[PDB]
């Protein structure tokens, strides 16, 4: 963690706590069943009836990421998998740091035209206090507002998305709105914030940006 200036951290308690839902396969970890590098472990789960093994491997950096997300929101598991494999994946994940104990399932999405969608109000109501983290578009059709995209993760050890998303989660966290800085991501036009209240957001959002550009440019 970058330290927090005196007015960032006052900022941090004008702000209402936010939450961070976080998808699986292809987001955090990616598995392969029955049917060369070694994985990271090995779930043996039944599902009807049937012994499944599911070789799962881990994103590169996403223990130090949790680690370090898990500081600044409340995290949340939103996976369109069922809940025997998703919530054995989760536990595997959290490795008794009790930070993804929270968890929704398949049979919290609906299927719309071959996608799973994940009703974010099923987690929290507030959308201004909410992100997710997600793969597939899809997931997050009826919340784009509230969405950061990630490339899907598949093998590539080289992979470094989720060190990328940190510094703009960080800042992320003082904003009154995350809708202020996400909805963003007329189109003739300059504008940056479309309100005030969106205006203000943006300055607190780009104040903790600052902090990190003066301590990596230097």
């Amino acid at each position: 963690i970058l330290p927090l200036s005196p007015v960032s951290r006052n900022r941090l308690a004008q702000v209402k706590r936010k939450i961070l839902v976080l998808d699986l396969d292809e987001t955090l970890i990616h598995s392969h069943h029955d049917g060369g590098t070694p994985p990271d472990f090995i779930l043996k789960v039944v599902i009807d009836k049937h012994p499944v093994r599911f070789f799962v491997h881990k994103r590169p950096h996403v223990d130090f990421f949790l680690e370090v997300v898990s500081q600044w929101y409340e995290l949340v598991v939103f996976t369109a998998s069922m809940e025997i494999y998703g919530s054995a994946v989760a536990d595997k994940l959290d490795n008794s740091r009790s930070i993804l104990k929270r968890r929704y399932y398949r049979q919290h999405c609906t299927l719309e035209l071959g996608s799973y969608i994940k009703d974010l109000s099923v987690v929290h109501s507030d959308l201004s206090s909410i992100v997710i983290l997600d793969n597939s578009p899809g997931a997050y059709r009826s919340h784009p507002d509230n969405a950061i995209p990630i490339k899907s993760w598949f093998s590539d050890p080289s992979d470094t998305a989720l060190l990328n998303l940190l510094p703009m989660l960080d800042a992320l966290r003082f904003t009154a709105d995350v809708r202020s800085v996400l909805s963003r991501n007329g189109s003739a036009k300059g504008s940056e914030s479309n309100s005030l209240e969106q205006a203000e957001d943006l300055k607190a959002f780009e104040r903790r940006l600052t902090e990190y550009i003066h301590c990596l440019q230097a």
